[PDB]
């Protein structure tokens, strides 16, 4: 037995220490579904931030992380189409392919009881419901024949591994965005937020056909990714407004297609760009959004926030602007991301070399399981580094 | 001679009077391809009581009404697809046909200035932009060719002239509510408001084929309506959590499909009956859909409004429960309907006697153009009928 | 042990005999996924009536019969949502759930190679591959927990069973044909065939809310069952156009949509009528769909006719009218039904009484185990019933 | 004065003369909508070849061509949305914008008798019905605001004129083909035909963000284009089946997306490619798309055929392996592309820098009006050449 995890403590208390060896069982019962990985690459998420802020609550001792690239070590007596020594892919949703949302490709909001008894959604390193994340040197996959990717050739796979270890939830979750939100060739994109997804997101409109991507932040190093590989962007610490700013950019102060790459943690923007609140980046959209348009929201939204910046944000009553919004005719989408509708296509996306622009874009750092916590504090304060944990050395060296 | 008109003249404070015949003309300049219409029937809308509350602005003068049906009286030099004494339905939304957005089927959306030349968006009396309104005994309508729905068979056609006076606005715009929302065979739909639009929109839900179609109003006279049509109905009035309620007609406290047929001046639920709420619709949606569900929203929203509950409100800024409705990857969808998009093919049910309920719903009833004001004090104060004004006395209906 | 069944031995030659009882296993290797059913309801379809005249061929000492409704009595290890007791639907398709066309709901051609190794696509009796039919007592059902439709109320479901024995294939069927074919509300809609599945689709077309819909069959009988239940009827043994038959009903000598319910067993029209040929009902709807209309072809259509009426129809190459099909921008729609996208929708209708014309429309007939080969051989003579086995008796007696 | 024109003499005698100026007016009859264009550029299409060879029927004296860029030089009046000097691109699809089709976003089958008495589908140059060719130094241009797609920065889209004389046809010809068979980012996708039609679907593809594009043609001169600008190409001379071929490039014998840009002249594969089938391309699509997959089809198919291989293919009746299409549940599209559903879209792509690669796939050549049917001549010998005609000398680009 063994395996060292990224262990929650606590608001910015991560330990790093060894577990039992995960089995086959959840709650139990044993999962002849399911199977045991060797942890190949597994990825800090804006998403785990939230949960290390202490905004977004899993029990003490929960393990984190759900950007799972691993290899089958160990299977149940019901996993038909994937073998041991199999590199593949894990969606961040916990699905289990049997259910009726399952059935309808809409495994984001799995129905099963046994993956989640309390809410219609599953997910690793959420406490959705009781996974535990893959931030760690092996984890437990259910459903394996339905929830895993396979990576045909290994050693095609991890030559771009840097890219690929994005398949598992960010890429799928930017694309995701801008596809729920119609972008679709010569389309003009807004982009709200340049973390991790959102470069991801613009990413994503660039191998779509968009004509105009821009992407818009307060954070100018996170920016400067996008910019220096062909991107237009708009620093949200200025006073003017942002239609303005597209109109600068664009020859249009509205755009096509929003995209909600930040949450409920968002900031304002001008003088209120060092202010927290949660209508930050929904607002800004409903404003640029032309008549006619569409806007993709794969920032997290809670129904509770437990250290809310107003008493409404507490329990995700949001003030939106609303009315504006309808006058527009303006389509919403919401939700975590359906990775399994969308990873086999972004892998064939990046192993035929359509997407040159993505490692240039995402800054992937390379750090070591022990590295992880200083990893998040580094994220915490704004880096523009998307950190991936390598718990075995198997990514070589740089 | 003088052309007689439902006319604005304040608050609660409408006038039928003579205007000056309608000209082949708006704002000076001469209209090629617009013509008159001697008025059939034209209706009373709950928007035109939003006008009639003072809660929408239009200014001094302004002709109300956008639910014509009419017959062509005058067209000008390129119309050649409209005959004179051609029986004709007038899509509520001013559009040109021949912009980006009316070319894609948005005729909700029209982005021509000659149509309005602020906003993406055109309607007969609610100056959008000094459209004079239907309420009166002709009416200019402009891109005939384009916006005209002719109605081949004139006999057959006014033989069905009460439900076919719907197919100016509410029919497709409740019809699209359920579109908008996926409402398709074998689905459960829950509808809020139950005046003349939510009752369409359930008159549409069964002809699309759902398999319980559940109702809500506070108003129990409006309900009775749908009820006595083998429709589900919910009193609001009653204390019980409406997901509850809901559970009890249909087995799961969820539904498919959440359709808003309410608007801004929406009320509370249970002892919040009688209190306005603007965000009352909207939430007891984001609670009752399932998900993966999705919302359609026919009822208007503003960006403005002058005697508001509340100054968030004032400006459209509503206070919603976003948080709940974006962990269940609800979609959404909003705006004025584009009625070009239906109004044939729900012509063709009605013609073809799919609809036989949609009478036994609606409470057709007929007046002239001096009992006008008189039904928007009736419909004001809560009244079951759907009023349909003859100004010419030809539908001698009842 | 023991388990009565419908047996393939030759062209016309059934026989009822008793085989082993049915194990938890497919070609030696268990399967922990499946169960076992005890059969309530089977019926005999079209596509059995290939096999019957030799026109599709599967192995002598094949079991026939791919309409199952029955009760789970035998699960494996991971069959975690269905029940012993469990009154279920059978969709015809053998699919896995697991792979790529079945996750994204295309189940009607499922890759996985354990289901049919030879071609993507699964189906109970057709050899397809090696899956045993349901017209027996007992049969074994793979991938138990994707596959089965529950029906919830054993009760509420058993008073509805003549209805819901066509959930597991040809209501789906008939009405994916309509779908594919965009059948919708206010839909002119002209079906080719009138048999079992045609019934079907006509019945679909009604719920999806179409405005005319017209059927065409050379017996005239089967035609009867629609034209008493209000639908449209063309005997298609006149010798005047189709189109013109069409615009005596409809006023328009084209429709929005066509549906090819017949098969490669086609006839001719007028004094071709008597004589088969595969491009019958295909060249038909080419002719009568309008331009920019659309056509589902849910009748089966084969790589290989043992016994072909041209040399060229052996190889499923027909002679077909595409000029004329392309010139007016029509789209096509092919192969076997996905059951599982519509299956619960379509239950959903009928518990909700939503299509009390089906029963009117489909003449089902109640017989026993060995009164099957009459059923066959009824029905290869024209028979307008649609013939269910109820082998335990479980169906009452009328 | 005259207005110098392509006109067709018969097969292969096409005479560059003076015709009578174009008047806004067609049958006599006067028109307010239209307008009078200089054109600017003008080019030959595979569509002008099959007139060229005899193969589609035309009468003596028609005006050839349906790829116009122009300027505004003349307008009736009711052409409110272009003026005099406008830059603009015209599709080749003659719509009203005011008929059902149009009215849907269907302008490729124009329903009003005035653009076409006879067929539902208006074009130029193709006497559909009665619309004279572009090629020349002038043309008339109907229903202007609908029709014509105007180049905001006049100066900005002169500088790639070579790129957007594409816009007209065959780019959102070729781009409609990708579309309507479901090409996407990560699509793997086959093109029959390497002429410019062909080579516009390969650049669409790539826009789309298709990961493996494969093109096939008999001709080797225009593959290389292809292969230059790093697309896959098969050539249809080898011997070896195409699926094969394909299984070398892609790792399976199968591709997820079919598009046909040949036409009814197709030629077969291997042995057979210097002889002429009208389901050569057909057939291939049939066997090299997945299961699941679908198919486009721009390469045009007529009704009637005056000079065809075989009697059935006179009367557009081609035999082909529809079987193996239906067991594979393939989708197909056919018709005409509705050029005004993508023009703006992939204009803005190309103003936007997102096709580089088209230039170098299309090997456009820049001729005089006197230098046209030498063009012809040389593109029916097998040219690799996309001949563009400047009329007026107002590209001078090279
Ligand atoms: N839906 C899904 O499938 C799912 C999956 C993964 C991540 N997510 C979510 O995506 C979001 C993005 O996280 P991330 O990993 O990119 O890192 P992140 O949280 O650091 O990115 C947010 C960025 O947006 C910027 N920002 C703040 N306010 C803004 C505003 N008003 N307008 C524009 N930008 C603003 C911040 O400076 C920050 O750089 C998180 O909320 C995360 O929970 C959702
Ligand atoms: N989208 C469009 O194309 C368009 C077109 C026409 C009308 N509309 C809008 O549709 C809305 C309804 O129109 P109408 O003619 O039926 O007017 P209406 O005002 O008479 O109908 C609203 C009904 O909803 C009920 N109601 C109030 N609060 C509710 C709640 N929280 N839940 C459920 N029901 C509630 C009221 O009792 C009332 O009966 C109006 O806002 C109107 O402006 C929109
Ligand atoms: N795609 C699927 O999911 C699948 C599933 C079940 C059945 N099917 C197929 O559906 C088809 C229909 O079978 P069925 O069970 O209704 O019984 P059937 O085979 O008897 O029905 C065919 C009917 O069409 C009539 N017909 C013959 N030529 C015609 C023509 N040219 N135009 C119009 N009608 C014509 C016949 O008289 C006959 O009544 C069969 O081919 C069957 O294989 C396909
Ligand atoms: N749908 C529309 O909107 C529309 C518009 C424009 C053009 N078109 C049609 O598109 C087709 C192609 O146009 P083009 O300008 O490229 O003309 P083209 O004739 O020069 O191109 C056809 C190419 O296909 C090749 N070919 C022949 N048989 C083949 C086969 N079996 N498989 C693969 N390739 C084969 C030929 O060698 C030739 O290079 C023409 O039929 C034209 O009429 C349709
Ligand atoms: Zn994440
Ligand atoms: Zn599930
Ligand atoms: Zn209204
Ligand atoms: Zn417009
Ligand atoms: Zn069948
Ligand atoms: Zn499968
Ligand atoms: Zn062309
Ligand atoms: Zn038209």
């Amino acid at each position: 037995a063994g395996n060292k995890s990224v262990v929650y403590h606590g608001t910015r208390d991560l330990r790093v220490e060894t577990v039992p060896y995960p089995k086959l069982e959840h709650n139990n019962r044993k999962l002849e579904h399911a199977v045991i990985l060797k942890v190949v690459s597994t990825n800090i998420c804006g998403s785990d931030q939230h949960i290390y802020r202490g905004r977004f609550i899993v029990p003490k001792g929960h393990v984190l992380g759900h950007e799972i690239t691993g290899e089958v070590v160990e299977k149940g007596s019901d996993v038909e189409l994937m073998d041991i020594g199999d590199l593949v892919s894990v969606p961040f949703n916990v699905a289990c392919g049997r259910c009726r949302n399952c059935k309808e490709a809409r495994s984001d909001v799995c129905e099963n009881n046994l993956v989640n008894p309390d809410a219609d959604l599953g997910a690793f390193g959420f406490d959705l419901k009781g996974w535990s994340g893959g931030q760690a040197e092996y984890v437990l996959v259910p459903y394996a024949d339905y929830m895993l990717l396979k990576f045909g050739d290994k050693e095609q796979a991890m030559e771009k591994i840097k890219d690929l270890t994005l398949i598992s939830d960010i890429l799928p979750t930017g694309f995701h965005g801008c596809v729920s939100a119609g972008v679709k060739p010569g389309s003009h994109v807004y982009i709200a937020g340049a973390g991790p997804v959102g470069r991801c997101a613009a990413a994503g409109a660039r191998l779509l056909g968009a004509a105009c991507v821009i992407v818009g932040d307060q954070n100018p190093e996170r920016l400067k990714l996008l910019s220096d590989a062909g991107f237009e962007t708009i620093d949200l610490r200025n006073s003017a407004p942002l239609r303005d700013q597209i109109d600068q950019i664009l020859g249009k102060p509205e755009v096509d297609c929003g995209v909600d790459a930040v949450g409920f943690e968002a900031h304002g923007l001008g003088d209120e760009a060092n202010t927290e609140t949660p209508n930050g980046a929904l607002n800004s959209l409903f404003d640029v959004v032309r008549a006619g348009g569409a806007i993709g929201i794969p920032g997290i939204y809670v129904g509770s926030d437990p250290d809310p910046v107003n008493k409404d944000a507490g329990s995700g009553r949001l003030h939106l602007d609303f009315g504006k919004m309808w006058t527009k005719s303006i389509r919403i989408m919401t939700g975590m991301a359906p990775v399994t509708n969308y990873n086999r296509h972004l892998t064939e996306a990046i192993l035929w070399d359509q997407m040159p622009y993505l490692s240039k874009v995402m800054n992937i750092e390379v750090i070591t399981l022990d590295q992880a916590p200083d990893g998040y504090a580094k994220f915490d304060k704004g880096s523009p580094a998307k950190f991936v944990i390598d718990p075995h050395g198997m990514l070589k060296n740089k």
